[PDB]
């Protein structure tokens, strides 16, 4: 009879091959050991499916009906507030959250399609929180506010500040609190390039790139401050970032 649907978020339903007398497809999926079914409008896997965790929570799986997000919730024994909730969007990326007794967001794990992370920790009312970046080689710490999430890396007198903005924006700023015009560094961003230009006495001494694909690369200018030399390199540990602020 039934028919297997691949779904987004490493999961699988079972559709029936053929409908019912209301013109309904029976869904049965089992999802970490759970026995999760229902019945659903289309015939191709898309819907919600419900059951319930060893310890009585409502889980409720809902499939878009293009197939094209899965959204898996766990609620409390009566169904009433959520607890977790994880949505696994079109481009594969996925929202995992978890929710206080209010059902207020306490925490969120965003994971990009390239498994890089964003972690959101111990949420309050505000939409404030810790908030840590994990990329390849690395993790980024900082807070998160309903403003921004900023993200702070500490070399010697230099503070660089990765800033996320609520629409997903990056920007990058550099503070020394050095005294000496021979070492202070200050920078420029680029927008357009998502390039953040050093300077040290008057001459551009490093590019330090945030690329489109989560990495940060550093390249050099020539003693003269004003042609790039050699090739970027891009940044494989944490060290590699305070060496470039040095």
């Amino acid at each position: 009879n039934s028919v297997s649907v691949d779904l987004p978020g490493s999961m699988k339903v079972l559709v029936s091959k053929s409908s019912n007398a209301d013109g309904k497809y029976d869904l049965i999926a089992t999802v970490d050991a759970l026995e999760l079914s229902g019945t659903s409008d289309k015939n191709n896997g898309s819907g919600v499916l419900e059951g319930v965790k060893a310890d009585a929570s409502k889980v409720k799986l809902t499939i878009s009906d293009d197939l094209g997000q899965t959204t898996l919730e766990v609620f409390k024994s009566d169904g009433s507030t959520l607890v977790s909730k994880k949505v696994t969007s079109k481009d594969k990326s996925s929202t995992e959250e978890k929710f206080n007794e209010k059902g207020e967001v306490s925490e969120k794990i965003i994971t990009r399609a390239d498994g890089t992370r964003l972690e959101y920790t111990g949420i309050k009312s505000d939409g404030s929180g810790k908030a840590k970046e994990v990329l390849k080689g690395y993790v980024l710490e900082g807070t998160l506010t309903a403003e921004k999430t900023t993200l702070v890396v500490k070399e010697g007198t230099v503070t660089l500040s990765k800033n996320i903005s609520k629409s997903g924006a990056v920007s990058v700023e550099l503070n020394d609190t050095d005294s000496s015009a021979a070492t202070k560094k200050t920078a420029a961003w680029n927008s357009g390039t998502s390039t953040l230009t050093i300077t040290v006495n008057s001459k551009k001494t490093k590019d330090l790139v945030f690329t489109s694909s989560n990495t940060i690369t550093v390249q050099q200018y020539d003693s003269n401050g004003t042609s790039l030399e050699g090739s970027a390199v891009e940044i494989t540990k944490l060290d590699e970032i305070k060496n470039a602020l040095k």
